[PDB]
Parts: C-alpha cells; sequence; structure tokens
C-alpha cells in the first residue's frame, strides 16, 4: 500500500527487499500517481536508500524488462552522475572486450547535447533499434550488442515525466548497471561518487552476479581514475573484497583530464576511433586501464598490469572489430567518415 | 531563490530563512508551482522536519494572500487535528459558550465531522462574505469563516494535499491563520512534539494571548481523561503548564461517549449536551472552554473557569439559535433539537 510504504519511509524506515520490490513495481507500471511517485523518490533520497531498497528495485527492474539470455556475456556500464564530460570509455571498452568475450550493454539516448553510449555508438553508425530474436543473433556472430532501455525497459517511460519535473537524482540513477537485460554475469561497474561503494556492492552481493567490480575513480567519476587512485569493491559469492589501485600501477603516468573531455557524441567518436588508429594515447590508455580491470573481471588475467598489457593488444585489433559490428548491425559509412576524420 | 534551488536546499537539510520560506509559500499557495514539485517540497519539508522560522513563514505567507476582515477583539479555539480520534466537535461547541461573554471568529474547511460541517448540520450557512461576517459578530457576537472563500489561494494546493495523504507543514498552520486575525487564540495540536515547536513559532506570529494545548491520550482538545500539556504565550514569553482533568474538580471523562460516526451525531450530541441530556459531552466542552476563558483573563483559574462554563452551558442552545437564525436555516437546528430531546 502506497501509503503506508511513504509513512514508513517518512519516518526514515528502511523498507524490506519485498516491499521495496512491489513498490518499485508498481511505480514502473504507472500504478502510482505522479504526486505520490515523487513523493517517494524524494523520501527514499532524503532518507538515504538502503540495500535492502537498491535490491528489491533492482530485481523489480530486472523482472519487468524485456530479457534476453547471455548469462557468459561482461558489461562495463556506470551510473553516470560526475559530468565531467569526459569520452565514452565504457563503450570503447566492451569493444575491446568484444575480441575475446561476449559483451552486452544497455542504455538511453543522453539529453542534448551530451553523450551516451547510445549516442557515441550512433555516430560510429550503429543501429540501436535491435529486436530480442535480432540480439541474441548479433551477440553469436559478432560478440557485441547494445539494448537500447526503449525496448529492454519499456515501462520506464511510466516514470519519466516525475524523473525529468523532478531534476534532482533519485535510486533510479543508480541502479543502470544492476539491470542488464541481457542477465551478464560478469559486469564492470562504475559508480560516481565514493560514498556509493558500499550501499552498492553490499547490493550487488545480493543480485546474483559471478563477478562484479565496482570502481570509483578520483576527481570524482564512475570509471577507472586516469589521474589517480581508484576505489574497488570486489564483488563475489566468495563475498567483497576492498581494493585501492593508482593510475600508476598500471605502469603509466597520470593522464590529464583535458584530453579525455569531449563536445559531442562525434567527438567521442572520433577520439575513441584516433586511438584505435594509434593516433590519441591519452584516449587509448584511458581505455585500456579501465579494459584492464573489465578483463580482471573475467578472471582472464592475474593481474591489473598484465590486463593492461593485455589491453594493448585489443585496442591494435578494435577499429576492425568495430566495423565487423557495425558491417551487421548498422551503416558502415558512418564510421568511414569518422575514420577520415580521424586520420 | 528558484523552485529547483529550493529543494536542492530541503535535500540537502538546509533551514530555510523565514522571508525565503514565505517567498516560498507564496509561490506554491499562487499555484506557480507544479503538482509534482509541491509534492517534493512538502515531502523535503517532512524529511527534514520543520523549523520555527519555516512554520513562521509559511503562516504569514497565508496570513498575506488571505481575504481579511478586522477582528482581533475576538477570540478563536481551534486545533491542528490529527491523533485518529474521531470526536466530538468539542472547540464549536465551546465557541458557542464563549461567543455569550465574548466574540468568537471560527475559521476553517469541511472534512467526516469537522467544524463546518457540524454547523452546516445545526442549519449555520458557512459561507459568509467580509461585510456581513462583522455585522454577524457586531449582532450575534459569533462568525464562521470558510477557508473556501477566506483562504482561496489554498485551492491551488488541495489536490496535492489530498493525494499524498500524509500531514505536510499546512496541517499546522489552520489555528495560526485566522483570517479575522484574532489576538486570543487557543491553539490545539495533537502532538506533545510539536508543542514547543508550535509555541515559540506562535511567540513570532503577534498574538496577544494565544494558549497551546495537547491533551492525552493523543488529541489537539484538553485532555478528557488525563494530563493536559500546554503553552501560554505572550509577549511575556512561554509560560509551562501541566494540568490534569481533576484539577477542573472532575474524574476522567469515558472517552467513547466523546466519539462520533456523523455531523449529525457531533451536532445531537452537542445540543443534548446543552440541553443537560449528555453530562460528559457537556464536561468536555466545559473543560475547554475552562481554558479559553483564562486566556480571555476572564477566570483567575481553571476550577473557576469550568464552574462558569457551566453557567455559560445553560444559555448555550439560546444562543445558538441566535446564531442559526441570523445566518441559517432553523428548521435544520430544530429538526436536530428534536432527535436531541
Ligand atoms: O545518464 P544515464 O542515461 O542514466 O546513463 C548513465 C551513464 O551510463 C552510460 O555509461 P556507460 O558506462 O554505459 O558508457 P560510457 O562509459 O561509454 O559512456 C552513460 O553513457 C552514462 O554515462
Ligand atoms: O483537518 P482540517 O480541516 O485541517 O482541520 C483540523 C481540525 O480543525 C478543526 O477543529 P476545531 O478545533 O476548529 O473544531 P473542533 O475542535 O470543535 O472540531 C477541525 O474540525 C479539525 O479537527
Ligand atoms: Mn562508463
Ligand atoms: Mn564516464
Ligand atoms: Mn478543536
Ligand atoms: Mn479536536
Amino acid at each position: 500500500n502506497i501509503n503506508e510504504i511513504l509513512k514508513k519511509l517518512i519516518n526514515k524506515s528502511d523498507l524490506e527487499i519485498n516491499e521495496a520490490e512491489e513498490l518499485a513495481k508498481a511505480i514502473i507500471r504507472g500504478e502510482v500517481p505522479e504526486i505520490l511517485v515523487s513523493a517517494i523518490l524524494v523520501a527514499l533520497r532524503m532518507k538515504g536508500e538502503s540495500k535492502n531498497e537498491i535490491v528489491g528495485f533492482a530485481r523489480a527492474m530486472r523482472e519487468l524488462a524485456i530479457k534476453i539470455d547471455v548469462p557468459n556475456a561482461i558489461d562495463t556500464a556506470g551510473t553516470g552522475g560526475g559530468g565531467l564530460g569526459t569520452v565514452n570509455v565504457s563503450t570503447a571498452s566492451a569493444i575491446l572486450l568484444s575480441l575475446v568475450n561476449p559483451v552486452a550493454k544497455h542504455g538511453n539516448r543522453a539529453v542534448s547535447g551530451k553523450s551516451g553510449s547510445a549516442d557515441v555508438l550512433e555516430a560510429l553508425g550503429y543501429n540501436i533499434i535491435v529486436p530480442p530474436e535480432r540480439a541474441k543473433e548479433l551477440v553469436n556472430k559478432t560478440n557485441f550488442v547494445f539494448l537500447s532501455a526503449q525496448y529492454y525497459h519499456p515501462a520506464m517511460k511510466n516514470v519519466a515525466n516525475v524523473r525529468k519535473t523532478l531534476g534532482i537524482r533519485t535510486i533510479f540513477n543508480i541502479l543502470g548497471p544492476l539491470t542488464n537485460p541481457a542477465n551478464a554475469k560478469y559486469q564492470l561497474m562504475g559508480v560516481f561518487s565514493k560514498d556509493h561503494l558500499d550501499l552498492l556492492s553490499k547490493s550487488a552481493y545480493e543480485l546474483d552476479f559471478n563477478k562484479i567490480i565496482l570502481v570509483y575513480g578520483e576527481p570524482g567519476i564512475d570509471e577507472v581514475s586516469p589521474i589517480g587512485n581508484t576505489f574497488m569493491k570486489i564483488v563475489s559469492k566468495r563475498g567483497i573484497e576492498e581494493v585501492k589501485l593508482n593510475v600508476t600501477d598500471f605502469g603509466i603516468s597520470p593522464i590529464p583530464i583535458e584530453k579525455l573531455i569531449v563536445n559531442s557524441a562525434e567527438d567521442s567518436a572520433i577520439k575513441i576511433v584516433r586511438a584505435f588508429l594509434g593516433k590519441d594515447e591519452h584516449v587509448a590508455e584511458f581505455i585500456k586501464i579501465n579494459t584492464a580491470v573489465a578483463l580482471f573481471a573475467l578472471d582472464r588475467v592475474g593481474d591489473f598490469r598484465e590486463g593492461y598489457e593485455y589491453a594493448d593488444h585489443l585496442i591494435e585489433k578494435s577499429l576492425d572489430k568495430l566495423n565487423e559490428i557495425i558491417s551487421m548491425n548498422g551503416d558502415v559509412t558512418k564510421l568511414k567518415t569518422i575514420v577520415v576524420k580521424s586520420s
């Protein structure tokens, strides 16, 4: 009952998992008036969301999602929220990872005029209209697929207006990487705030991954830090392992954030492609350190340095892989224009 | 400050200044803010816990946008509601006694029996425009000032309030926002916890004497069964007072006798009490009146107030009759009196 839940939230009592899941389902289904949805989303944030509430909302979104089944896939995706406007590094990293493992990403086009994963993929020529059966086929043939939230999380449209009108960030903004509709059992999860590492790692531990690594990077980004320390949690059935890593532990000097910042999807696309051509080493290094940790989550390397070395071999083959991905699901002529502009 | 910065502020648990809260209330009450954002703000205020400055600013905002008549020498006896007990409309009954000895300016909305509802069952015309309102106070020493007429801007938040279905800041401001600006006030509060908070707010809201009262077991009235905690507020400051029901020279009143299931049932119980046919309802009315009398400095103490309330209650049905005949339908009152006899 929406009314007692709200009173409970107002009193700063944490919800149980099933309480939270039913709450999320009613909201996502559009069964709850906008006024009460706004009330609930604000109350959750001001109370401070608990593990049980994160797990419940995650399971609700997964259950209401349109699904495919690629449990052996990896995803590398973040919560967003840092807003530094840096290159779409997880998208580039997915391309390296697809050479050696199935990859399934998901998400939305960004608001204008930001650059999300969907937008950089589209600038590269990718067709984000991918029905489930096609998605299955695409992953089999090319080890990569992008699953648009519009199609795979279609019920999220029912909370869109409250979310937009509120402006502020809510529980929904930290659920993205925990709600992969391909059921990817391996996950590199970026989190924008150091204070959310603990909540989300503990939540992740009950969301049934084989291995999920949560990363927060200085100066405040949902990625492996190119400037300094990365604070990470390694979650498995064995438990949660604390890890602190500096960029120097990859064998490289700190990358200046200036070099990673982008001003459009195309610019992000150009940066990525130049890194694949060996013409932008700062972005390549950023891509590679993020891939290195993803490789570690897959249990393909024994440490992060080896992952970084191994990513170097993958980046050299990535433009060719990008071409095969886009030729199978997209317009190769858009990739070639980006390549010309990258040369 | 625009609305989105205000919400940011409230989500970060920063208290608003009086003037900020007042300008925030005005925007909300004028209908300038989307319902989703009004919902968010009211919830954040409650999550944060509203401060004195916020209470004062919101109240002043309502006062500003109210339609005003001038009757400060009037007394009001009114509560915030809440607590879950569906009791007889005791402050409205008390108003009828008090109108014998002082002008009374009641105000509020329909609820399932609020003050407006009982009055209408008795036959009162609850919509009284300003000019004739002052007229009826002059003539009968009593008027009810409907929030629908006198707080029209509040129509802009009625939906959000009802849809939220939880108490908000607006639910503690009713007795602080009389459109006639009565300088003497008995203010009911349903929780001990807000007594200090509301009394400190009231102290900055320019009453000559406002008495705030919380009654066990958890109602916005003088306690019929036990202890009443109260704050006497004036220019002199805030005075603490503890008062058992035995201090009125009576025993505990069985709570069940005070509970009501319709507006007509509240009306019958009140009339019966005036006829001397429901002594428990009578006692409930009288202990609350006693405290009103004390606010008006009509009595030296609450025992004296109670005793004098008994004199007043014997004239109250005839007073009720003159009030309703001057503004409403007496044939409804008589139908109730027949149900009561
Ligand atoms: O704002 P939202 O739509 O909720 O999305 C949150 C973030 O998730 C995506 O990152 P992802 O890690 O998937 O890709 P990227 O690192 O390549 O941008 C995205 O591009 C945003 O940065
Ligand atoms: O729910 P709301 O509309 O905001 O009203 C709150 C209370 O204010 C009125 O009491 P009042 O003290 O004026 O009369 P009573 O104590 O005689 O009922 C009313 O009947 C409610 O109990
Ligand atoms: Mn990312
Ligand atoms: Mn990022
Ligand atoms: Mn009352
Ligand atoms: Mn009451």
